[PDB]
């Protein structure tokens, strides 16, 4: 809604949106991640990670590398403009960030970093 979106990460390796919209007149933007289903974080955990489209794969491949105890993101990966933490079924985690970190004329991509998840769980974030 007002300066934030609710997104669902389920048991079928999905996000219920591939296009996140951000009103320019938002000083900050909040994302509230939610996980319906009964699979554990260690079997079907998701996160919400944001970067440019050029950096997405680096962030994914490195996040792949770091492991489960790093939530499948690289420590202080400066390619990450913001990210929620890894959540299992029934859990929730929200993230908030400076809307000014999204520079005009750039391509931004949200995605889930566990192994193979981004292939279905990825999308565009737009600073309309
Ligand atoms: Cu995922």
């Amino acid at each position: 809604a007002e300066c934030s979106v609710d997104i669902q990460g389920n048991d079928q390796m999905q996000f219920n949106t591939n296009a996140i919209t951000v009103d320019k007149s938002c000083k900050q933007f909040t994302v509230n991640l939610s996980h319906p289903g009964n699979l554990p974080k260690n079997v079907m955990g998701h996160n919400w990670v944001l970067s440019t489209a050029a950096d997405m794969q680096g962030v994914v491949t490195d996040g792949m590398a770091s492991g489960l105890d790093k939530d499948y993101l690289k420590p202080d990966d400066s390619r990450v403009i913001a990210h929620t933490k890894l959540i299992g079924s029934g859990e929730k985690d929200s993230v908030t960030f400076d809307v000014s970190k999204l520079k005009e004329g750039e391509q931004y991509m949200f995605f889930c970093t566990p192994p193979g998840h981004s292939a279905l769980q990825k999308g565009t974030l737009t600073l309309k």
